[PDB]
């Protein structure tokens, strides 16, 4: 098979029922995950590879980072209640892994105040049980795979893309190799 377990991708040995069709895995501490975010665009083009309306998650891990990864991931479900990644997801990566400003959750939470969220309306967020229910969440779906490697990408629970099997001369291959592999995973 051009596809195959082992190459392009692993299977499951529990696969996971309830699961969202796309689900990403990312650390704000994941040197590839910078990667996967500021120079290939990973999720913007296996986006353009699937259908309209398709479902894709992407969820904060906390097992990088000690207390600021743990931090990082509840900052994450602020992001998504509020609606605001796109807002806050480049300033966070360059805070942590570039210009090494953010060491405290104040810092994380001035990310937030200079991308436009209001302070009241940050730490309104940040101690509510909406967000909470979110960080459990993201919890809860690393443990059901124990996953302890990121980035990760997960398609309907039962497949999980293997990116070193995947050739590394060209960048736009690679994106290309990649977003073709999670479109052909989602047609299985």
């Amino acid at each position: 098979a051009q596809y195959e377990d082992g190459k392009q991708y692993t299977t499951l040995e529990k696969p996971v029922a309830g699961a969202p069709q796309v689900l990403e895995f990312f650390s704000f501490f994941c040197p590839h995950c910078y990667q996967f975010e500021e120079v290939l665009h990973i999720s913007d083009n296996v986006k353009k590879k699937l259908p309209e309306g398709v479902k894709m998650t992407k969820y904060h891990v906390n097992f990088m980072g000690g207390d600021l990864g743990k931090d990082l991931t509840q900052a994450w479900a602020v992001a998504m209640a509020l609606g605001v990644e796109d807002k806050v997801t480049v300033p966070l990566f360059e805070g942590v892994q570039k210009t090494q400003t953010i060491r405290s959750a104040s810092d994380i939470r001035d990310v937030f105040i200079n991308a436009g969220i209001k302070g009241e309306e940050y730490d309104a967020a940040w101690n509510s049980f909406v967000v909470k229910s979110l960080v459990a969440q993201q919890e809860k779906a690393a443990a059901d795979v124990q996953l302890r490697g990121v980035p990760a990408m997960f398609v309907n629970g039962k497949y999980q893309l293997n990116p070193q099997g995947m050739d590394t001369s060209n960048m736009d291959v690679f994106v290309q190799q990649y977003a073709d592999t999670v479109k052909y995973l989602s047609e299985k």
